[PDB]
């Protein structure tokens, strides 16, 4: 029975969710690994634990737990486990454990919408051409002209392990990003390796900076297949800024969609490898992040020189003072072009309310504080003033390797 404080505002809250935990943290009694980045085919004895824990909690929250159809679909369930050693969600039991996976994301300040999700049921699929269908319609669908709307979409569950449904993109709208001759990069050198195997698989590169990848889909395990988004469904704002003229000049743009295609889904020990979810942006994943991460995009050197700024000296915080106007600049873009954005000062005080929510109708929320807290202007944000328990709940979204490491081919 542990208490969280917030020592901006003296409110003390009790988690007890986390004793329904599970998984492991990397942590032990004797040493914190919070700040460690990345956190490390099935058995029919792991399954059903899973699937009953699961579908407990499923007919618990719709009020019918333990009784009748409870019981019915438990049996059921186990039965599906004995003959096919797995089993299949009901539409239902899909629609939850997707919500559910993302309400458990403890590094996602976003989860005040976590029940407002349009689940895209693709476990139909079979074809990459297919996944390209669903993908272009969740795209369609989620950016809504603007008014963006959260989805996810789920292809098949991994069954043996060779078949595979896999999105290889890092997400389903990604700027391409290319070596030079001479050392540097041209785009954005995330994804650098991703650009150069769809090259291997013979894109045609127009290599500029923002040119949308296009997408590799690998269906049943198959090779994947390359698929253009038709550039009407892919909603890019140019950036520009409400004082200086001169940052049109700078000749920026970004998506309005931001999709994660390379997590996996866990709902009732199931695994589906294939889930790209959408939402929209905090404004600072692009200002700070892409923008001026040193691996990245990294334009505080030709931002401050515009802004005339002594430059000679870290003191001076030329750096600090060009980071605030560059994320200026994408806000004012995308809310002067309607497209759903929102600030960290606006979205970790929805946060720290969603907190309030879900110690009070839950008993607790997992949250990661590293990841919570914004990278620009930690402290007068309310977050950074929030103690946060962060333990793993199931459903989740996990990493898992790039597929190209692991495909045999
Ligand atoms: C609705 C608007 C949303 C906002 C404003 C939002 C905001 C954010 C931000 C800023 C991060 C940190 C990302 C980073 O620094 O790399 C994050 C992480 C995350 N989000 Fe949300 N998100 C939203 C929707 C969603 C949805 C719809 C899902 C899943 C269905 C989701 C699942 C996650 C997960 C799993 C992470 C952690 C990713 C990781 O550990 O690498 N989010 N979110
Ligand atoms: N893997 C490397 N780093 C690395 C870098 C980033 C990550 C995780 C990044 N997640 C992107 C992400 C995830 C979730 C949400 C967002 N944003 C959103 N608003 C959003 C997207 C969908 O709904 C809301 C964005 C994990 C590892 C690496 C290896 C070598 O060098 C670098
Ligand atoms: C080393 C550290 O864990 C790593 O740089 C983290 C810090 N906090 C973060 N927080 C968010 N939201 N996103 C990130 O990528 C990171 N990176
Ligand atoms: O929206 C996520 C941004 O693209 C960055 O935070 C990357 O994780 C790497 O800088
Ligand atoms: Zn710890």
């Amino acid at each position: 029975f542990l208490k969280v404080k917030n020592w901006e505002t003296d409110v003390v809250l009790t988690d007890t969710l986390h004793l329904k935990s599970t998984l492991e943290t990397g942590c032990t009694e004797h040493i914190c690994m919070g700040s460690i980045m990345l956190p490390s085919v099935a058995t029919k004895d792991q399954l059903f634990p899973l699937a009953k824990e699961f579908l407990d909690q499923y007919y618990s929250s719709i009020k019918r737990f333990g009784s009748k159809a409870h019981m019915d679909r438990l049996e059921e369930v186990n039965k599906e486990i004995e003959s096919t050693s797995t089993y299949q969600l009901k539409d239902t039991e899909l629609i939850y454990g997707a919500k559910h996976a993302w309400r458990n994301a403890s590094r996602c300040v976003g989860r005040i919408q976590w029940s407002k999700l349009q689940v895209f049921d693709a476990r139909d699929c079979t074809t990459a051409h297919g996944m390209f269908n669903y993908i272009c319609n969740h795209v369609k669908y989620a950016t809504n002209k603007g008014n963006l709307r959260s989805a996810i979409t789920i292809f098949p569950q991994r069954t043996d392990g060779k078949h595979d449904f896999r999105v290889w993109n890092s997400q389903l709208i990604r700027y391409a990003g290319y070596k030079q001759p001479d050392g540097s990069t041209l785009g954005d050198p995330a994804n650098v390796q991703f650009t150069e195997i769809c090259i291997q698989q013979g894109w045609k590169a127009p290599r500029g900076r923002f040119d949308v990848l296009p997408l590799l889909l690998q269906a049943n395990g198959n090779d994947p297949e390359l698929f253009q988004i038709p550039p009407e469904l892919v909603l890019e704002v140019p950036i520009r800024h409400p004082k200086f003229d001169w940052f049109k000049d700078l000749g920026l743009k970004w998506y309005g969609l931001p999709a994660v295609s390379n997590m996996l889904l866990e709902i009732g020990g199931l695994e589906f490898s294939a889930c790209p979810f959408s939402g929209w942006y905090m404004g600072t994943e692009i200002g700070v992040r892409d923008y001026c991460d040193n691996s990245r995009y990294n334009i505080l050197e030709e931002v401050a020189k515009k802004m005339d700024l002594d430059m000679r000296k870290t003191s001076s915080l030329w750096k600090d003072q060009a980071l605030v106007e560059i994320n200026i600049a994408v806000l004012y873009s995308f809310q002067s072009d309607k497209v759903t954005i929102v600030d960290h000062h606006s979205a970790t005080e929805s946060f720290i309310k969603h907190m309030e929510n879900e110690y009070r109708c839950r008993g607790g929320c997992p949250a990661d504080w590293v990841w919570i807290v914004p990278p620009m202007s930690g402290s007068i944000t309310p977050v950074f003033h929030q103690e946060m328990l962060n333990y793993r709940l199931t459903p989740s979204f996990e990493y898992q390797p790039d597929p190209w490491n692991t495909h045999v081919w």
